[PDB]
């Protein structure tokens, strides 16, 4: 398992977006899923998906998973993708518009299907539930409240689901690390969605060709961002995870694991090699470099001290 | 001036987007010109603006303030606004996109010409430079890098400008905030866009009408961060101002001033409004609003306690 030499364990998950993916994600050590994109549910069809086609594939992953903690991602959608079932509106920047739990709120019946679904499910297994794009304290009491509503509406109907579901949220939204202490409060764990956290932070849309070069998700501003939501987590005695693709780089790895953080999750195949690291790195070496790279000026600085961190394998 | 009763001295100062605005700046007791936006000789036209008709235009506002510092901003436009000579590319989200000081990296040419016009200004009075949609301290440096090249054009011309000039930043990306302290080290001064730092961070386009209730400039997250740009410009020295629309609203002022803002540059109308305010309030009670403000986790709860707070004034 990943522990240092010095006794300091994490633990590796894997990032999922379909049923099959299970196998590989066991098969490389994954101690449960960190992520589960549901948006395969809702692409390249034209109706919405069923409770029951929902339910039935987060119900096998979570069998399959054998008891290990499986975060399913409520949907993520916004208009930038192609639903010819949904209509959304014209928007100049779809990235800050009616996207995900935005739109999630505003279409409780979108929304209560996939939360009936993912707690119908949380009873053959360890489920956890996720709200992605998140910038306020406010939007996550809002979704807590459609989802007790939902509970009572199983309790009305005979219809089991685990009491003690843990429900958190992805940190991508800046505003959300920066007030990480309040949301802390509010939900059971943090998972820092890094790959648009970047994106956000730096207000760089990662598909745009020309700023390309400005998408520097191991920059002093965002590994900033990462070390307030692990602390923020942690003094509220929540554990923080992160399945951005920063958790699957073997550079930031021992970054990651210096500013504390619980869970890596991360494609299947990328958890041996950051297993590797983390037991052949000390937790005390690991503080040391990450304090050193969040006192760096540039991403470049950054690079090159963990290359080096690397080169020493 | 804007003094409070226990002798806390802030700078008032004055927004404005063309040569004539000056006059109403003076009028209503403007200390300078924290924000000259140059957007209009940019648009409306067939063809860049030439050096020379930057440089009288400049000139005319830096004469007129008659050694009152005056901030010029560089270009910051975008693909959102129609300028058929520029040539910008199709984009997905423009106000995640290639615009302003990335632009202006890009195509130095028209970079240089108003820098030239600028430093030529400076010559004439109290001249600052500012670049827009700054997000990591590698633009910042290739950015003055530009600027000294300019600055030993001019020597080598025989041209004047002021050696001592001062070159700050706008603080609206987020990521910038969260470096300041890196950033403090290579600019003179902050000026703090609270108009996109908002749209930036909690990632609203307050052009979206459906979830335009989630654009809340005073949300603890942003108030953190201007906290954060403030600090980081003191530890270094360098002085914090605010040009953003929050540093007009009479709700925003007394936490401003509690949390050790120096400049307030606002529409020259508000100047007189905001002015009343400082000089009513103690310092040394304003930072235990702004500390109390900066507590809270909703956008409503600052509000509503701001409201009491200029009434009971």
């Amino acid at each position: 398992m990943a522990e240092t030499p010095d006794g300091k364990k994490v633990m590796l998950a894997a990032n999922i977006g379909t049923v099959r993916d299970v196998a590989s994600a066991l098969a490389n050590g994954a101690e449960g899923v960190g992520l589960f994109r549901t948006e395969f549910l809702f692409m390249d069809r034209d109706a919405l998906p069923t409770e029951e086609e929902q339910f039935e594939a987060y119900k096998e992953v979570v069998e399959k998973m054998g008891g290990r903690p499986v975060t399913i991602r409520t949907m993520d959608i916004g208009g930038d993708k192609e639903l010819p079932y949904m209509n959304f509106p014209k928007e100049e920047n779809p990235f800050l518009g009616w996207r995900a739990i935005r739109l999630c709120l505003d279409r409780p019946d979108i929304f209560k299907t996939q939360l009936r679904a993912i707690l119908r499910a949380s009873a053959y297994g360890n489920v956890q539930i996720m709200y992605p794009m998140i910038s306020s304290v406010e939007e996550v009491r809002k979704a807590n409240s459609i989802l007790e509503e939902v509970k009572a509406e199983l309790d009305r109907e005979g219809v089991k689901y685990d009491k003690e579901i843990k429900v958190g949220i992805m940190v991508e939204i800046p505003s959300a690390a920066v007030t990480a202490d309040i949301l802390a409060k509010e939900v059971d764990f943090f998972s820092i969605g890094t790959n648009d956290l970047t994106q956000y932070t730096l207000a760089v849309d990662r598909g745009n060709d020309m700023i390309s070069h400005l998408y520097q998700p191991m920059s002093p501003a965002i590994l900033r961002l990462v070390k307030m939501v692990i602390d923020a987590a942690h003094k509220e005695g929540k554990f923080a995870a992160m399945c951005g693709e920063m958790a699957g780089d073997p550079l930031a790895a021992v970054i990651l694991l210096g500013l504390g953080l619980d869970e890596f999750s991360m494609s299947a195949t990328s958890i041996p090699e950051i297993k590797n690291i983390i037991r052949n790195v000390e937790y005390e070496k690991a503080k040391e470099i990450a304090e050193k790279a969040l006192n760096m000026s540039e991403a470049r600085e950054i690079e090159k001290m963990m290359k080096d961190v690397i080169k020493d394998i």
